[PDB]
């Protein structure tokens, strides 16, 4: 993480005080549940109340250790009696406390992902029934197509981050648990009963087969659900890229307050961010395979892409809904561009003829093509040479609209559940 | 996709024949929708007398250069004007081909989903027969503390179950299929000729589509088939440490000559080719990913990709799921020589004592480290007796026989299985 | 390989038939070599000639044996004697083979990748020299910078492509390698003096240290060059496809027809496969001491592709190029309708030239046809500067922006 | 990048002082170029002298201005007069200035990772040195296989680090450009007159074709040599792994026992191969420039240089305080014999007239193995031959028979004469 994208509380989560402290608040779990058999009624609250965390003291423990649990425990111990921290860290191994900290550390970072997640995707729908009505060529592999609602532009994006955003609610609500299981999980000391009560202390449910370690495939479902709203980012903002070009010049960023020139600056950042996210799906995968209970090849790169994860989507998710709401949308050049085009109509009247009338598709095709008001004249062929009688559309600008756009109304509705 | 591990069911699924023969199911179901619209049975009537020949839709594609209209002039070319008047009516190219992407999709998971079921079976049967025996358990490589040989199986066993479960998640809701016209503005066709369509097939609508549904979804699946990677490649490391000559807890079952020399050497050699394939169903969740991002309201960039790696990684993600049952089934384990390990190391009781005297005693953690250091004899007697003599305190060691050792660290193997079998 | 991209010559090296002479061809090379000692002479000839490669048969042991270097040399064995086939296999360890035959393949399938990339290339710097006159509106960000040569486009490419060629053609002389060190190269029977004849034979240096195999980096190495060259495709075919839209209109690919990017779009999917395998074979790298069988299937997977959809790739990217057809006036059309460009011409003009800061400069050039007369007006008047202001017109908007672009080709293309 | 495997001269190296220090170095090259110009002479030495570097009053003026080469420039401009600082950042675009010393940055950056790249071959070789006498055994699929040194295992990895070293060097003498080229590289204010003077000063080569910004597949060039750095780490780390374990015990790391430093470094490996697919993006950039690669640049370029140096020099210590247990080693040979019986087996077909399937019968079917079997053949089947008997320095005479020629054909140097 670097200052310039930094988000404070993000970091702070990820700082080795919260880091600390986090693993703490396991290690009062473990001794609290644990206070129903060897420990002292109370003993869990006398901690709680005198415990300081101290990073740097740690650093200087863990030169003499060279580990950071042993240093940790340490620095706490070292603040009490040893009456009082007997049991502290008692019968848990070193990835007990760890992981199940760890997993603290990911639920919290979680809020932060969410929220602003369902905050960007209400400035989606909020954009979407704004330019609704506004009438846009669509473009199929950048060439002209057919008319279209230009708020399905952003309905579209809205949708997409709304199926992320179940992804991310299910997530929470299953994936997270810690591990109070002792050394390789064999529960040479504590007991299932103890994991337990230490467990619903901290609010997450208990992992049911656990190594040494958690398994590494939780940590990696989770990653690879920000790379799928990576992809919903950089889709959204190649969106915003291509019309903002000055060859399409539709929209245009805002300019904050203050040589004054209209650049995509803001969607070009959230698409690097996008690839950054996108790259720690392997790693994640990676970080998997561990060798029998375990191996400490993860903790590294954990320490590395798991507050950038967190840090470059809470600052993507942020940057994207503000991007969204200072977007500027051209309407009138939006609008004149489907005036200019009318390729697309040479399809509408052939699927016109060839519904309303038994013609087969070539005899349709060289009509409209052999042919102001396009569709007064084509309706008197009809019934002047081909002794038809049928009333055509009028499509001028208002026949367009109400032609392109006359179902847009039931794709917002089937799009907000 | 090549022949070496080619499976018959999947490939078929993916080949130019099911492709097309899916597409024309697509075509009918729409136009049996447009029927209250086109005359009454004209989809049936197509119904009954479809032929799919790929060797016609190839020549006819040298001229057109479009695969669609190809696959809709021969199958045209087979009615009167007038009965394939309405074929392909309405609809874009892009319609036929992603519902119909989503029908050959949902064939191949209903594969994955019984392949990876069995895969979960023949994990917790291994592990029900290992669940008493008694192994090393090993941190970064390390003799740490005895555990059960048969946890190894429960914990790729709730692996596999956990992406089990995301998969038939997926299998409720993860595909969809669309009829939205040109760039989905429903121009020609209607939401209610869109949606009762649908129904024919099967599929919910997607709710808000461009020219193509959206790969968010495609990269949904194939991010669970990437876990399954991982899953695949721990458990196939985790035999191919066991199958080595340093070990040698485990070996692959094999008239087959392992060696040239040495009929019949045996190596790990089934995981150890699973890991291979782990490798390029990872590599496939990259592309998937990528190809989300399409150009406003589409490019076809994502078909060349698709049409490399969607059949292969179906194809792969099937074969492996098959060799690893067949692999676990018939491993062998070397009960004695596993539990031979055990006895040879005496280091984890050191641990053991020390927690015992620091829970059952009034003393802290150094000194009763310095107790267990000084103390062939029984450890738990002799320091009983000199808990009693030399400190003064009267307490109950359980001795840490061979059998004792199995009581202390399986302890909980029964709530460990509970809580995991479903 | 699937058939709709399938390409005949590649194709035909990975398919058993050849995977099984280059093995044939490995056997005999080192075979030839041990009959400097023990084995007797003339027996590879003799082998050379007799053997046949029949694939239904290796398949049709190998179903019993589940081993495939056992079914090969068992296949070729019973076409002989045992006194023709006494020593054929001896001494080398089955990965000898393999990896000899496979760096066979490699080599024979690389010739025709560095021939159709500098194919590709003929056809960048062709379009290049075509185009170098043309004036275009470059652009930054997708918003129109300042006029350019659209030569230089095609140019920019061109080079790119020119450093992955040499990349390659240093490769194709010090990238591959050949081994017989025996089971885990420790060179129980076989001798370095019997390799490097084999290895003289097939014309292919020795590896350095060989275990069981050949270090896999040397195949990750060459996958790298071929990653590069994924992105230097999709950077060429992207600038293609936003050539083509319609809301820029400047080019279209050649064949009413319609006009889309579809083979542009074809190349990037095809990129995006290539940039697909360059982790697989780093992870390759990392074997279990002397070896693991766990990069072969993965290998038989990818490099079949990765070869194929160079080729099939960089191919249709020639024909793409040489066939797209370039509208010059709507090119030069775009740069006679923008016009903001020219207020930081003239900035930098009178802050080189008259003796007033930027910001004086600035204010006037925005307070002022051919504007080059009415700002040299000003500067006559009330600035009272007597100073000639070069016309910039269309014709002198060309001479501004394209004056260095004879040294841009010249320093890009060696002899030029 | 955090504090913890920190490397205090690379994160300065891309910290913003010494980006700007970079850029400011840039920036000084041109105007220098422009003296021959426009520009008075003797300005650059001019404003070189009381040029002071201010990365907070920078951000200060970039957080209005939205834009940090404006926010750059201001910082430089307003601490001279108007004259001085007129020709400051004139006829450059931005890239101009960011690109050539993001170049200047890569070019010290690379300085350090050659360097322990180098050092690490070089105890990879005097391991192999120390190790080279000790027979171990070859495994195969995990499996024993045949005995070879144990010092090859060393000198493996030597010669993959040593190709990734020829490999850095290569990059090093071209794959670092400068560009002075302009807004869209059309020299509309500048020349390639300037542009080549200015290069000299900055002692890198003027890229061929550059548009707004520097191309970046050179960048993505050496990234991808990271990655391929970064496989051989792995390798080495998992193999001290695997001869760590307990049941191997044939190594352990120096000063209960466990392979923290390899495993560490294998995570060290799995971060630097995710920042290719980032290099290999980064080029696909739209028309002239586009600055998305800006964002992911700032991230991963200080990150894979930082972990790069670190994982370098973590190795070589690894190796420097690699203890190697010489008696688990050599009686693990002793214990197992397999690779035996391949041996009479190719012993006997080489020198008799049986064949293989007839010679496998008698090597199956027996103490010494060489007396015994060299009697079986001259009794029944009536064999006179010297066969050479296999002890302990028996089996090291013919297994390691080749050692010494890989150690030469390995390292250039050796087996060259002197003196
Ligand atoms: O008719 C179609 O669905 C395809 C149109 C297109 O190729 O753009
Ligand atoms: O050549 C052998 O001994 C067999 C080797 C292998 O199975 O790789
Ligand atoms: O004047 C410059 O060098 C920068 C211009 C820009 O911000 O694009
Ligand atoms: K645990
Ligand atoms: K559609
Ligand atoms: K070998
Ligand atoms: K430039």
């Amino acid at each position: 993480m670097i200052k310039r994208y930094d988000v404070a509380e993000i970091s702070k989560i990820w700082a080795d005080e919260n880091k600390y402290a986090k693993m703490l608040e396991v290690e009062l779990a473990i001794l609290e549940a644990l206070e129903d058999r060897m420990v002292p009624k109370g003993t869990a609250a006398e901690i709680r109340a005198r415990a300081q965390i101290r990073p740097e003291r740690v650093d200087e423990i863990e030169k003499v250790t060279k580990h950071d649990i042993i240093a940790f425990c340490t620095s706490i111990a070292e603040q009490f009696t040893a009456e009082t921290g007997k049991f502290f860290h008692f019968g848990v191994t070193s990835s007990d406390i760890i992981d199940s900290a760890l997993s603290l550390q990911i639920r919290d970072s979680m809020s932060y992902v969410i929220k602003d997640l369902e905050a960007l995707c209400d400035s989606l729908l909020t954009k979407a029934e704004e330019t609704k009505e506004i009438i846009t060529m669509g473009r199929s592999h950048g060439m002209f197509a057919e008319p279209m609602s230009f708020g399905q532009k952003f309905l579209g994006a809205y949708v997409e981050f709304k199926r992320r955003l179940k992804d991310l609610k299910d997530f929470q609500k299953d994936g997270l648990t810690v591990q109070f299981s002792g050394a390789v999980g064999n529960y040479c000391i504590l007991t299932t009963e103890d994991e337990k009560k230490a467990a619903d202390i901290l609010g997450l449910p208990v992992e049911e087969v656990s190594t040494q370690v958690i398994p590494r495939d939780r940590i990696a479902k989770l990653i690879s659900i920000h790379g799928l709203i990576a992809s919903a980012i950089e889709r959204l903002a190649v969106e915003i890229r291509h019309l903002h070009r000055s060859d399409v010049f539709e929209v245009y960023e805002g300019f904050s307050k203050g040589p004054h020139k209209k650049n995509p600056i803001s969607t070009e950042n959230l698409t690097g961010m996008a690839r950054m996210l996108r790259s720690h799906v392997s790693i994640a995968l990676e970080n998997c395979v561990l060798w029998h209970e375990r191996d400490i090849s993860h903790s590294s790169a954990e320490r590395f892409y798991l507050p950038d994860n967190f840090g470059i989507m809470v600052y993507a998710l942020r940057r994207m809904k503000n991007t969204i709401d200072n977007l500027v949308v051209q309407r009138d050049i939006i609008e004149d561009r489907v005036r200019s085009t009318s390729a697309y109509l040479s399809s509408f009247y052939l699927h016109f003829l060839v519904a309303n009338t038994p013609f087969m598709r070539e005899d349709c095709y060289k009509i409209v093509q052999q042919v102001e008001s396009f569709s007064k004249k084509l309706q008197k062929v009809m019934h002047d040479e081909h002794n038809i009688i049928l009333d055509i559309p009028e499509m001028d600008f208002e026949g367009i609209k109400k032609t392109y756009l006359k179902e847009i109304d039931h794709v917002f509705d089937r799009s907000v559940k």
